[PDB]
């Protein structure tokens, strides 16, 4: 039986868990026919790479598994949402989604088209010219003859706005469900396992938690989450120690307390298309909008919306979309993250400089007043150190920017009195706010690059010593040839665990095998003791036969 | 070749072969590899600077047009902010190179209106495209040197712990005096393996010994299971006599 093994090999999953016997067991299952095909997508590989990076460095050891399972659940909803878009009065409804699924499909190319159009319109914008004569001053559009120059700008301006409108709808059809599912998952746990709304309450802070109180009693709370029993599950748990009707009225389910048990009566709604369609949860939709108007990416997309719209009026305003470069052209994001990594302590240096120059100004005003004359032609009618605001501004605007200290712009101290006090004032100013205080700015960047480059090495090195599931080092596995290489690809593959939750959820509860139900039992209970965490099934049976 | 040939005509053209220095004088190759190691992300900063100065130009053209007069002798016939190409070029050619920001070449804003808008425009320009954007250039070199110097340490350190053929660490071999020193020079010498393929290829296939043909068989088959990769013949027979 060779060909039968080779043909079925790419589908035979292999997971290694422990439990129900205080030993380590091994489970096999059928992975997929299409999920195995999709798993190798750049948006998924990059997502996994990013997830790995923020676990090794900003990840606690105790809760390492928990957030890994959270990302595991997230990828499943990504699978479900991505599996859909892939391909005269009531027939328009199907054709609408038949086009929306196309819009959300090639979202990234549509987005890149917006940047390209912004680049083109910016280039054509490079020919305006002021003129005090109609071809008050007019912004006459000069061109290298070639009359076809002005008509093109109008069509390009319209097309840019159209593409910018399309990408918003694409974003809505592509990313919004993910964030909604995220919030639903995060909220459902704080009720079943915590008393965030039952026993504890938000402490007048956490507007994110305060805003969620408007979704508890809606008829359809878990709209995107899988488990639809989140109400009944917490009802029993907190309905005895607390007021059963008190918990009932909080989560809604109007008259369902009796309808839960007394369901002897049966359940036909009349066909009311476009007649009773306005029967929607006015309280759930406002909550969804409140969540959606807080996401940063959607807000930036709306900002890009607003500037494009504010086009067709002072066309120059189009030259702000060019800053989309950043969120694009990857390279930059890393370069800009280098400087952004020390932002909290960068502007504070600017504040320190603003304080030090003020300190110098109070001295120059008290003693060096008669030196700052601008020495006009055959007259001295102007002096900068007459007030505080008009003198401190001089140091702030010319002093720090002098490139050589303030001593360049002041009249040369060739006089006798105060000859040394002025020289010390000049030299200290040069040594403090030009050499030192403009070196800390560079220092907060030189090591800023070093840290972003160094953190990568650690996540690279840790993956080459530990299995990230078991705590076993690489040496022990390297006892056999390529033992560690096989351990991270056959036994603890970090991808069969991906493929195991899909097998569990899709399978109905009735046909769960002896083991698959038990791990399902803890997964419902949210306990992570079934992961190996210490043993590897060959450290277990090394003595007997290995 | 081509430049030397194109000599005997405008002899000055000979002064391009001098750049052979690089591929020579070793030292340089390392120094130039330092800057070259970050080339993919160095010119992109220049592009970013070219974008930012354009962003500043669109503002200076719309509001600060009447400030850029060059103030000729007893007359004002020249202005730089009349078009886009002839004004953006001014910022690109004098602004970024001013060494002190654009505020040096423009007429001093001693007037009342726009007194603060011009000062903010000057200060932000100084703080963004002179201090910051000319510090990332130096940053992409300071750590560029550090990386080329650090990668050497790793290849130095790994050769002092593992045999590069066997995966065994140095400790275990250091059980006997100078055990690791002998392991990398007698048993897994990384140079006898050089001298073994020459012995195999030169020898005719007919006279291959019992073992030399078998390793030859996998070498023809291109399988690398005959390398030790885990054991060292003394971890193998330590119990019996060792």
């Amino acid at each position: 039986a060779e060909s039968i093994l080779e043909y079925f090999r790419p589908y035979l999953g292999r997971i290694e868990i422990m439990g129900a016997s205080r030993r380590i067991e091994r489970i096999y299952f059928e992975i997929s026919e299409t999920n195995r095909a999709q798993w190798e997508m750049p948006q998924v590989k990059e997502s996994k790479r990013q997830f790995i990076f923020d676990v090794v460095n900003e990840g606690g050891e105790a809760e390492k598994m928990e957030l890994f399972v959270s990302f595991c659940e997230d990828t499943i909803f990504e699978m479900q949402i991505a599996a859909q878009i892939s391909e005269f009065w009531g027939e328009l409804e199907v054709q609408r989604v038949k086009f929306l699924n196309y819009l959300s499909r090639n979202f990234y190319t549509l987005r890149f088209l917006a940047l390209f159009l912004a680049f083109a319109i910016n280039f054509i914008l490079l020919f305006y010219k002021v003129s005090d004569s109609p071809p008050n001053m007019v912004y006459y559009f000069l061109e290298e003859s070639t009359g076809y120059m002005e008509p093109a700008l109008w069509c390009l301006s319209l097309l840019h706005t159209l593409v910018a409108f399309l990408c918003i709808i694409g974003y809505n059809c592509l990313k919004v469900p993910l964030v909604i599912f995220k919030r639903e998952k995060e909220l459902a746990r704080k009720l079943e396992f915590d008393g965030l709304y039952i026993t504890e309450q938000p402490g007048d802070d956490d507007v994110k938690g305060q805003w969620d109180r408007l979704v508890l009693n809606t008829p359809s709370f878990p709209s995107n989450y899988w488990d639809k029993f989140v109400k009944r599950k917490v009802l029993d748990k907190h309905g005895d120690i607390f007021g059963r009707e008190r918990i009932a009225e909080l989560l809604g389910m109007d008259l369902a307390s009796l309808e839960i048990t007394a369901h002897n009566e049966r359940k036909d709604p009349p066909p009311g298309l476009l007649t009773w369609l306005m029967s929607i949860d006015v309280k759930y939709q406002i909550w969804k909008f409140g969540v959606i108007f807080t996401d940063n990416s959607f807000l930036y997309l709306g900002w890009y919306m607003v500037m494009s719209l504010l086009g067709h009026y002072n066309n120059f305003f189009f030259a702000a979309h060019l800053l989309d470069i950043a969120m694009g052209v990857k390279t930059l994001r890393t370069i800009l993250s280098s400087v952004t990594h020390n932002g909290k302590q960068l502007v504070m240096t600017v504040g320190l400089l603003a304080v030090v120059v003020y300190l110098y100004t109070v001295v120059a005003f008290n003693f060096f007043r008669k030196f700052y004359n601008k020495s006009e032609d055959e007259d001295e009618p102007d002096m900068k150190c007459d007030d505080m605001m008009t003198c401190y501004l001089f140091h702030m605007y010319v002093g720090v920017r002098a490139g050589g200290g303030i001593g360049d712009e002041i009249e040369d101290p060739a006089g006798d009195e105060y000859e040394l006090y002025r020289v010390v004032f000049d030299i200290t100013f040069f040594f403090f706010v030009i050499v030192i205080l403009l070196a800390i700015i560079q220092g907060l960047i030189i090591d800023a690059f070093g840290e972003l480059r160094d953190q990568q090495e650690q996540v690279k090195e840790d993956m080459e010593t530990k299995c990230f599931i078991c705590g076993i080092g690489s040496d022990y596995f390297d006892t056999t040839p390529h033992g560690f290489e096989t351990h991270t690809l056959e036994e603890h593959n970090l991808a069969n665990y991906m493929f195991f939750l899909m097998y569990l959820i899709n399978k109905d509860e009735t046909e769960h095998t002896g083991q698959e139900s038990y791990v399902w039992k803890m997964y419902q209970e949210r306990c992570w003791d079934f992961f190996p965490a210490g043993d590897c099934f060959r450290k277990q049976y090394e003595d007997q036969l290995s």
